[PDB]
DNA sequence: ATGTGAGT
DNA sequence: CAAACTCACAT
């Protein structure tokens, strides 16, 4: 599926628009919920009726479906399209820090390009501030090889501060791929668990560090428990000066650390398949904890875990090494 | 104290 | 994966 591709997309194109340019919550999630039922159905739609029966598609997505089934397209989307307003604020939005609502307020003032935001920096906020400044980086992929060395620099920092600290950089780059979009780095300290008393200074102290040594360059935001800022691979001498970086540090209890390095390095396909084998064996999962589920059906009270290994065990799956957490 | 916003 | 959850900024 596949299937209803075109309706699909048809229905993800409306919610966007709805979200990012009418500022129209419950329809961009109508549209939401009505693209989901339909990537579900089994069968190629044929009719908006048909469609209609399907929960969450109502009167007027049924007459929209009937609409593309019968030209392949949609006059309210093509005007979209078209729209001068909806193309500007979709461009303003892909600026770190800009949403819908600035996004809105920025167009209404004549502000829709990237020379036009440089020119009102006054209008915009430090974290807004920062994505302008690197938006031309923050969009570019990241190289395997470039992710590499960055982990080497925030391992190594972390290790010569306290050996003790655990430091783990996430996502599909664990799974081992070619590019990345950012580097998402989970942190923990054995002293540092769900049953005690909160310590922000752990992490502080890390992001302290990786500014000393130049390799965390702006700080988006910074909290007791995340992080997120810039980063900049360092360069010789002179020559060729790395792209800027996203990075985000969360500091995570040791007891709920696994279940996070788990969570987020995923896939969403993988993790939907394990959290759901996970309860035909009677355990549910979230990115904190794995619990039992009782006769009943509901149930707690967190199983210790100390590796991804032990998560595995828990399920009676044999463990999946990330690179083949595909599916 | 609360609400709006933004990103993951 | 949507929803929850952090954090920033305002008032
Ligand atoms: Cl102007
Ligand atoms: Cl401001
Ligand atoms: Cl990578
Ligand atoms: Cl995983
Ligand atoms: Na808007
Ligand atoms: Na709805
Ligand atoms: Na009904
Ligand atoms: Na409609
Ligand atoms: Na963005
Ligand atoms: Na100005
Ligand atoms: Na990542
Ligand atoms: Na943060």
């Amino acid at each position: 599926e596949t299937l209803n591709g075109g309706i699909t997309d048809m229905l993800v194109e409306l919610a966007n628009f709805e979200k990012n340019v009418s500022q129209a919550i419950h329809k961009y999630n109508a549209y939401r919920k009505a693209a989901s039922v339909i990537a579900k159905y089994p069968h190629k739609i044929k009719s908006g009726a048909e469609a209609k029966k399907l929960p969450g598609v109502g009167t007027k997505i049924a007459e929209k479906i009937d609409e593309f089934l019968a030209t392949g397209k949609l006059r309210k989307l093509e005007k979209i399209r078209q729209d001068d307003t909806s193309s500007s604020i979709n461009f303003l939005t892909r600026v770190t820090g800009i949403g819908p609502s600035a996004a809105r307020k920025l167009v209404d003032e004549g502000i829709k390009t990237l020379e036009d935001l440089r020119k009102n920096e006054d209008k915009l906020n430090h974290h807004q501030r920062i994505g302008l400044k690197y938006f031309e980086d923050f969009e570019k992929r990241i190289p395997r090889e470039e992710m590499l060395q960055m982990q080497d620099i925030v391992l190594n920092e972390v290790k010569k501060l306290d050996p003790e600290y655990i430091a783990t950089v996430c996502g599909s780059f664990r799974r081992g791929a070619e590019s990345s979009g950012d580097m998402d780095v989970l942190l923990t300290h054995p002293n540092f668990t769900s049953e005690s008393s909160k310590q922000p200074k752990l992490l502080h102290r890390v992001v302290e560090q990786l500014q000393k040594v130049r390799f965390i360059t702006d700080t988006l935001s910074k909290g007791e428990t995340k992080f997120m800022g810039v980063c900049q691979l360092p360069s010789e001498n002179d020559e060729n000066e790395y792209p800027h970086r996203r990075i985000d540090i969360r500091l995570i209890p040791k007891d709920q650390y696994y279940c996070g390095v788990l969570y987020f390095t995923g896939s969403d396909i993988f993790n939907k398949n394990m959290r759901a084998h996970a309860l035909e064996k009677g355990f549910t999962i979230n990115e904190y904890t794995i619990r039992p589920l009782g006769v009943t059906g509901v149930a707690g009270e967190p199983l210790p875990v100390d590796s991804e290994q032990d998560i595995f065990d828990y399920i009676q799956w044999r463990y999946r090494e990330p690179k083949d957490r595909s599916e």
